[PDB]
């Protein structure tokens, strides 16, 4: 098993919670809960980590995804101590440490101001979070590995009042779409990429 | 055969446009366009109305729904005069005047303040518009016939800064879910209900 | 309890077979097979009919639908005699004769020539059969009860080279959409309507 | 306005829990939790009941369904007393006592032994619970109103080792499909029907 | 950003239009409009191209896809001058020229005559375009990169009267399924592969 | 064309049949039929194999999948002689022999005893076969190439009374989830991996 991504979110922000409540297949997170996300290869082996975390802690799983190649587990609890114990149990099962994850790589990042009404339509049709209106500012981010998109979303939301349009935290690449005012989006993007730049991990230049 | 609902929306507001862009099966509406919605029985006969409107005007259809019993067509254009011409062409084909529609009946209307986070989750999972967060105020409206829900949504959005969560404008009953601050929701609800109460039509008692 | 619709189709035509192969949940029909369709209330009791037919004949079920109120079973075989035997076994279990079905009621029937390209789009998005192009002729039919729509489709296809766009043979109402040239559609519509008008049954007024 | 169905399930059995975990849109139930289900008209007004229950108790909602006409809410908790308190809060908001519900009506009930492999296929394609194999015994039940189907499922599972194939507890009618051995299904069916026949309520004739 | 595919379609043919009207998520194309398709890596960055094209021209976007790795944008207009200006704006944003695209590679190509009725069933179940019947001829094509499948479909349709069954113009590989008569399919395949062979671009031998 | 996987299943076991009846897009298999599965690259070329098998034998196709990169065909018949003739026809078309397939590789394999109720929920939500309950034992297997998962499932089911929860026999990797008692799962896993270890084929160490 290879550790691809590992992140602890100290407190889930309300828009990310509402988004996860929309798309998650397990037990629903609630506002301000702590969360840990672990992405590994091979995919189906993530079930071993879920079992390790559940037998060790009272965390509940919100997301478990076995996709084309990779596997992702998200677990949450009111108490950060429980979420960190769950992460510890999963890392122990892997024989790994936190820094054995891949360092996040920003593949693509752009702020698009004054979006055309035809492009807001395309985003609205695709997204599962909030809607966007013509003339607002759009932030798009693509990251590798995918598991770091949730951290980027949560840190964006902490930093400025923006709208979470879509976050995809599994796949070959992770993706984030935000909408809002120009100044607010610039601050949110600053915070999201700053959070990713500060993480330890294996070289991942692609 | 029967005209159930007829409404002209003078200018589509941005959240209702974003919602319609998400759920519509035809040609996408844009902000501030005019729109006309016509609901009839029997369902498949709405195709006759669509043909009449398209041959007479430049309007484009956003929604055509043939559901269990009823049929709904929505047409839009930049020009209110084109939209009223489309509506008039459809009324003419049906053999009706606007006042032969059913008068809207408010089946249920309620404001729920300070929603619990578990109910926020339920709404987020169901809706196709914006998301709602714990502690916000929810407005819920059920109307008969269903085709009046869009007018209610548009007039609510004009009146106050609220979030459009979900609007269902076809079926046995039409339904509207809005979210936001308490004072804003109270104003939006007054505007929605006032719009429905001012419409002429045939007596439509439960 | 009630026999709503009963039809034996002597030979399934190729476009109707291709459509049924697209939407059916059971065992796929093939070209020129015979078929029997039975619609009853209450819905779940159609399972009793299916069991009776399967224990008595070699027929295979293509469709079994238990919808809001009603239940539909379609069975097919290379041999018309097996299919009539299956239908007879189902009628016997129900306690009925063929003529205890509801006589078909044409709710609406219309030919629309020279369809606008915007209406072609609406039909293409909705349908599960062939596509339609701008300027072609559309036939739309609504029948009650719904289970007679398949007979209408099959007889239409026998009579003229048309395109089967959509046929809905369960629900509160049955619906048929055909496309093609004007003369061809006129002949297909005559054949569909004539097939329904020739069927015995209980008076079924609106 | 109307109370249609009201049931308290003292302890959710493991197959019904696994089924609800598959289809529910809210917070997942767990084995042996208590549950209360309330079905009303009009549909959207179920949101008022959900709010009343959440503000009064610790119960969590598993299902909230606003369908064509009706609304259903299911709430659960480890403690039967919390669940009865939630039900009482909802009855109070509605203005009702438990006995103002509609008495359950068995629309259809049948055991089909030795199912044909073609019918096993049809059931497997439709269901969301366990699978059924050729030659097993099938129990089918249709009840009115729909909200009583869950009680029937839970009591069936308590009484005998059977397989829960499908339970539909909202709509115009509620439906239950069970599979297993002949003697086991006979005992489960007796328990389901006995549970429904023992409930007080308003006369509910067809 | 890497330019993978670039194609200008001078006039969209009616079956391809009907297909795109079925599957597209944006603004619907119409018969005989011009279209430009651009496929790039990384996926989410296609939003930058969409914005560039929309701010420069009056083209409307029919398809915007962000898939596992790649991104695709399609834009159309009545006037080829607008579509070519949109392509120019997108290429300018990329710092690229048309010949910086990958040359198309035919991965697999086959004509299958007299298809068996069991194989026409499989195709009918999968496809989103027209249906196929037993005994007709099938053309299957797989191309790399995927973005060239639309050009192949449009040129096929120009060349001979065939049926467009399915075209997949994004992914790791693009795919095309056509049905019809043997002579017509042979001509359509000739035209489709001839169009791909004539395009400039980077060596792409795989 | 490259032969990736080739397996003949002498007799399909009842749970695998019920699963295939749930997910298959072609002609439904029945209990104890023989089956052959062939996986190749490139994807769309699997249509050539389907045509070869159908023109040579009376087998019927249950599954035909053209996924991101690969193609899979499954064909079945009551008589193993017909299924082996179909496999022979497909291998002859490829110019291949059975041992030209990739040898199966077990990527990941684990037995998880006493599963937590939160993890049984996650499995129940994901799966298409039988349900799993809290405290049961889970077997998870990931294999490469994907086409060998069906053989593993069938051999597991022969070996011990277990529950087939999910089997994914196409993709980059094949996956199998089983549930049941600890001793039964250990025997089923033994049989599944033993079957894969005994197959000839090209070196496939990954």
């Amino acid at each position: 098993m290879e550790l691809r991504a590992y992140t602890v979110l100290d407190a889930l922000q309300p828009q990310l919670v509402a988004f996860l409540q929309t798309v998650s297949t397990g037990f629903m997170p609630m506002e301000q809960q702590a969360s840990v996300l672990v992405e590994i290869a091979p995919g189906i082996a993530v079930n071993q980590l879920t079992d390790a975390a559940l037998k060790a802690t009272r965390c509940q799983p919100g997301l478990q995804i076995v996709e084309r190649a990779y596997g992702l587990i998200e677990m949450h609890d009111d108490d950060q101590g429980q979420v960190r114990a769950a992460g510890d149990a999963m890392l122990a099962h892997l024989g790994a440490r936190e820094a054995d994850r891949l360092a996040p790589r920003v593949v693509s990042s752009q702020i698009i101001t004054g979006i055309d009404g035809h492009q807001s339509q395309l985003i609205n049709r695709m997204r599962h979070g909030d809607m966007i209106q013509a003339g607002q500012t759009l932030y798009i981010l693509e990251v590798h590995p995918a598991g770091y998109a949730a951290l980027a979303a949560n840190e964006a939301e902490k930093a400025a009042p923006i709208k979470l349009l879509e976050v995809v935290t599994f796949g070959a690449f992770g993706r984030l779409w935000l909408g809002g005012g120009e100044a607010e989006i610039a601050e949110a993007a600053r915070a999201a990429e700053g959070a990713l730049a500060g993480l330890s991990g294996r070289d991942n230049r692609g």
